[PDB]
């Protein structure tokens, strides 16, 4: 909820892919489904970011493969939230002093993926929540005390951004040792209270 | 042009409808051939940010109408650039130690606009630039130098933006006093160079 008027909220940045939709694991599904007779990367072997670079190394146009699935219509539409994730982000934004905003990048291809995130974010948080949504590729550029995000390098124009990035886990970021005094969100089981309390005044 | 390595570059924000696009002239000529046997309010005349409710005071339910012809498919991606907006916005793009993002807000009706928006971007800035788009209700919550927007209250959870908020004028804030030391861009032909001089170091 927000401050008392000009006064101060604590303002926290959730990532939407890989924190609140289970990008990895509809992907996966999706791409068995129409390339069933193509190697696939189980949840547990994926190291790196970027899931088409590892499908490109696994074959040849395999990359090209991945990328069609999430360029397909209701690919984000249709992705399941993570356990946990729409419960914490209702309960975050009804404290005090908290102000929540989703902050999520778009798909190069952008017939759908900037649309189906909004209708995902009114599915699964109401009309009202839209007014939280900041779709951006540069994430350095939005002002925060928190960036809760499961990508682990989160660069862009601003060299000394305002927010702490807290590490969501990912099955593709899991196995990361992070620089101290970086830090994790584990999963939304986790005490995400007592991350956002540490930054509190 | 990006800064050197970790340094800092000027950040402009650039926003869309009343700076780039021509969202008062598009709605108008619009609304004009949809509702051809109702009143309307000629650009001259339009006062207060908000269409709508000037054309709620001109006569029952016509506010309904005057949305409508915003929230149809085609609304946002045909309007018109501002002359020398497309042109100023590639110079400054082009220039040294200088970063800028179009900061656009969507309307509350999602179908189109987002899309629409980020089509528009592709058509008159090529697709490298869809990487500069920032899609939000809040502005305040992103950090520049500057925000040229037409807008004259812009106010969000942020309640100190790091931004300068230059006005840019519309005719719908054209007659405005405003408290010094706000400051205007009248036009793309006006002096933005040096305005974003201004805030250099
Ligand atoms: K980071
Ligand atoms: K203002
Ligand atoms: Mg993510
Ligand atoms: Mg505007």
């Amino acid at each position: 909820s927000n401050a008392a008027s000009g006064g101060r909220a604590l303002r926290v940045l959730v990532d939407m892919d890989g924190v609140l939709a289970d990008f990895e694991g509809g992907f996966l599904r999706k791409f068995r489904a129409r390339f069933p007779d193509q190697p696939f990367i189980a949840l547990e072997d994926r190291r790196g970011f970027w899931v088409s670079e590892q499908y490109g190394r696994l074959r040849p146009g395999l990359s090209e493969k991945a990328i069609s699935i999430w360029e397909s219509k209701n690919f984000f539409f249709e992705l399941e939230p993570l356990p946990g994730a729409v419960e914490a982000v209702k309960e975050m934004a009804s404290l005090q002093n908290t102000d929540v905003f989703i902050c999520t990048s778009p798909i190069k291809m952008f017939k759908y993926c900037p649309y189906e995130k909004y209708a995902w974010v009114e599915k699964y948080f109401g009309p009202d929540f839209l007014e939280q949504i900041v779709l951006t590729r540069d994430k350095t550029v939005v002002s925060a005390d928190l960036l809760i995000d499961d990508r682990p390098d989160i660069t862009g124009a601003e060299p000394t951004p305002s927010w702490e990035h807290v590490l969501f886990t990912a099955c593709h970021n899991q196995h990361l040792q992070l620089q101290p005094p970086r830090r994790r969100l584990h999963s939304w089981a986790d005490d995400w209270k007592a991350i956002l309390d540490s930054k509190r005044p």
